[PDB]
């Protein structure tokens, strides 16, 4: 679990949202594993924006921050899990890193502020949902 919040924004991965988030939907993309919702109060994340390839990720099922070098937002296949079939995810990013399915939520960032948030893994590999195109979370 985990979620960014940037000004009135909550980012999720779509598979985890809740019933609130569905009823304050402000955006979804399925094919990226990402939703947004509005708060009430303001959050105190700022989000990067960058060609970061370099960054340090919040791994729960560790209780550890991790340092990673991370691939550029790209369509990459991901295998079925209980969320979504087999399927291309576009704007993913992998990493060499411990990730298990409760991981997804934890934030990665670098020196520029938040990069993305867990979103696939297994086989020591860890993928991050990028958020740094989504210029609207910093407006409105
Ligand atoms: N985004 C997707 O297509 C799904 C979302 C839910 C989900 O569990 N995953 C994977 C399954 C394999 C292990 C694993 C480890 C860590 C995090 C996520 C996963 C990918
Ligand atoms: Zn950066």
């Amino acid at each position: 679990s985990g979620a960014i919040y940037v000004g009135n924004y909550r980012v999720v991965n779509r598979h985890l949202a809740t019933h609130n988030d569905w009823a304050n939907l402000v955006w979804e993309d399925s094919s990226r594993d990402l939703l947004v919702s509005s708060t009430t109060a303001q959050g105190c994340d700022t989000i990067a924006r960058c060609d970061c390839q370099t960054g340090v990720y919040y791994c729960s099922s560790r209780r550890k921050h991790y340092p990673v070098s991370f691939s550029k937002p790209s369509l990459i296949f991901v295998e079925a899990s209980e969320y979504y079939p087999a399927r291309y995810q576009s704007h993913l990013m992998l990493a060499v890193g411990h990730s298990e399915p409760g991981d997804c939520g934890g934030i990665l960032r670098c020196q520029h502020g938040v990069v993305g948030i867990v979103s696939t893994g297994g086989n020591g590999l860890v993928g991050f949902a990028d958020v740094r195109d989504l210029l609207w979370l910093d407006e409105e």
